[PDB]
């Protein structure tokens, strides 16, 4: 893959590094044509990285360039790659952090839908929010899958909350997100990402709970998963959303929905939910 320096290269002295999130928060001067000073996130190699470790982050940068822009994938802004300092990959900064942590903090601030007076539920999460986060991640994953990309670590911890309830796919016990074929055969495909998406759905509709609550992650866990045991419906799910999780958790990878099918399905459930809400709002 190519690296186009004229488009992407950013001077190192235009950054002020801040607190670690290695991924670090930073201030960037003149990275945009939209503003002078902007907060950003920087991924860089620690002191004493090898030639091969340098190649890994470089290949990741090129892949982000090749992938291109989507609202639901953390947006690359620039890079420091030329000699004189460490390799640095610069993206937008999502100040609200990961989705798991956020959902966990909203557990006392949930109603399934809003009615009048709406101020009683100011900044509350609703079913529209949860389905909307799901829909957004599905679209970002359909964008990635279309470009022959496999995420490999799709989990709520790798979903970022931005302004105006926009979520973004990023890449910061992992076994609880892995498909059976990934565990037992070390096979990574787009279909195994769909499995992980299902576990991500469970996380959203449990408001940031840890998958397989109270289950020891040993050889018995893997045995039962391969043999068809699944998580039970989480506390904030709808019946259709739980069925969607089960679909993502199909034993045969080819029998799981595609991200394209998930985008259409979740979009329809978002619309049905909104139509329901408008009726709740009207009659009360
Ligand atoms: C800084 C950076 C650089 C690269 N990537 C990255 C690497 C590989 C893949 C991807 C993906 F999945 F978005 F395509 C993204 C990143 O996800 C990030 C990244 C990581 C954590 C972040 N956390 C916050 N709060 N904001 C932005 C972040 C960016």
């Amino acid at each position: 893959l190519p690296y186009d320096a004229s488009k992407w290269e950013f001077p190192r002295d235009r950054l002020k590094l801040g607190k670690p999130l290695q991924v670090i928060e930073a201030d960037a001067f003149g990275i945009d044509k939209t503003a002078t000073c902007r907060t950003v996130a920087v991924k860089m190699l620690k002191e004493g990285a090898t030639h091969s470790e340098h190649r890994a982050l470089m290949s990741e940068l090129k892949i982000l360039i090749h992938i291109g822009h989507h609202l639901n994938v953390v947006n690359l802004l620039g890079a420091c790659t030329k000699p004189g300092g460490p390799l640095m990959v610069i993206t937008e900064f999502c100040k609200f952090g990961n989705l798991s942590t956020y959902l966990r903090s909203k557990r006392n601030e949930f109603v399934p839908y809003k009615v009048a007076p709406e101020d009683l539920y100011k900044d509350f999460l609703t079913l529209e929010h949860l389905i909307c986060y799901s829909f957004q991640v599905a679209k970002g994953m359909e964008f990635l899958a279309s470009r022959k990309c496999i995420h490999r670590d799709l989990a709520a911890r790798n979903i970022l909350l931005s302004e105006k309830n926009v979520v973004k796919i990023c890449d910061f016990l992992p076994l609880k997100w892995m498909a059976p074929e990934t565990i037992f055969d070390r096979v990574y495909t787009i279909q195994s990402d769909v499995w992980s998406f299902g576990v991500l759905l469970w996380e959203i509709f449990s408001l940031g709970a840890s998958p397989y609550p109270g289950v020891k992650i040993d050889e018995e866990f893997c045995r039962r998963l391969k043999e068809g045991t699944r998580m039970r419906a989480p506390d904030y799910t709808t019946p259709e959303m739980y069925q969607t999780m089960l679909d993502c958790w199909h034993g045969e990878p080819s029998q799981r929905p595609t991200f394209s099918e998930l985008v259409e399905h979740l979009g329809n459930l978002l619309q049905a939910n909104a139509q329901q809400d408008r009726h709740h709002h009207h009659h009360h």
